[PDB]
C-alpha cells in the first residue's frame, strides 16, 4: 500500500535511488524528468555514475512526497 511508503523526511539518497530504478523499469529517463522533481542531470549520474549520488536533503524529501503521491495517484 502506498501509505506504507517511507515519510520524506525518511528518504536518502539511497531510497532515492532504488525508487528510481524501479521506475526506469517502465518508464524511459525523459518520461521520468516530467513527473518528478530530479533533473536531467540527476538522474542520469545517479543511473551512470560509480559512485555515490549527492541529493540534498530537500531533494530528497521532494522526491519522496512525489513519489508517494505518484504511487496513490
Amino acid at each position: 500500500h502506498h501509505s506504507h511508503m517511507l515519510p520524506p523526511e525518511q528518504w536518502s539518497h539511497t531510497t532515492v535511488r532504488n525508487a528510481l530504478k524501479d521506475l526506469l523499469k517502465d518508464m524511459n529517463q525523459s518520461s521520468l524528468a516530467k513527473e518528478c522533481p530530479l533533473s536531467q542531470s540527476m538522474i542520469s549520474s545517479i543511473v551512470n555514475s560509480t559512485y555515490y549520488a549527492n541529493v540534498s536533503a530537500a531533494k530528497c524529501q521532494e522526491f519522496g512526497r512525489w513519489y508517494k503521491h505518484f504511487k496513490k495517484t
